[PDB]
């Protein structure tokens, strides 16, 4: 509950590097939007998407260079605490993450997420629990697409 970790923007502010299309330690826009795929961004390949990509692209340049930088990155990555559509393609790897198991520990989940983002996760993910179950283990799969309580109301 403290939205992004001190941590998560230091390990994220290496995709900084990841996707850079020219490698100048900075994604300008059409590398920046590049970068943002993997991670579920809010906009896509479409007319509508790609002006709100560039309204961001406004605020993730706060030292007027035209560029973003590993500060500005965490920018979007703090709004990752926000359902999405694109979200799919991320919650993709909670399989990688599992490897061969049919569950993902809550531990698995906060090792790749430090923030909030875990929290998030282990929330809407299937409760499996139980004495025959080990304490904080949850289906990424068969996870609630109903979220944690919204249901039965
Ligand atoms: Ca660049």
């Amino acid at each position: 509950g403290s939205s992004i970790s001190q941590e998560q923007m230091n390990e994220f502010r290496a995709s900084f590097n990841h996707f850079d299309r020219d490698h100048s330690g900075t994604l300008g826009p059409e590398e920046f939007k590049a970068c943002l795929i993997s991670l579920g961004y809010d906009i896509g390949n479409d007319p509508q998407g790609e002006a709100e990509f560039a309204r961001i692209m406004s605020i993730v340049d706060p030292n007027r260079l035209g560029v973003v930088t590993f500060q500005a990155f965490i920018d979007f990555m703090s709004r990752e605490t926000a359902d999405t559509d694109t979200a799919d393609q991320v919650m993709a790897s909670f399989k990688i993450l599992a490897g061969d198991k049919n569950y993902i520990t809550m531990d698995e989940l906060r090792r790749e997420l430090p923030p909030d983002q875990a929290e998030y996760c282990i929330a809407r993910m299937a409760p499996y629990t139980g004495p025959d179950s080990v304490p904080g283990a949850l289906d990424y799969m068969s996870f609630s697409t109903a979220l944690y309580g919204e249901s039965d109301l």
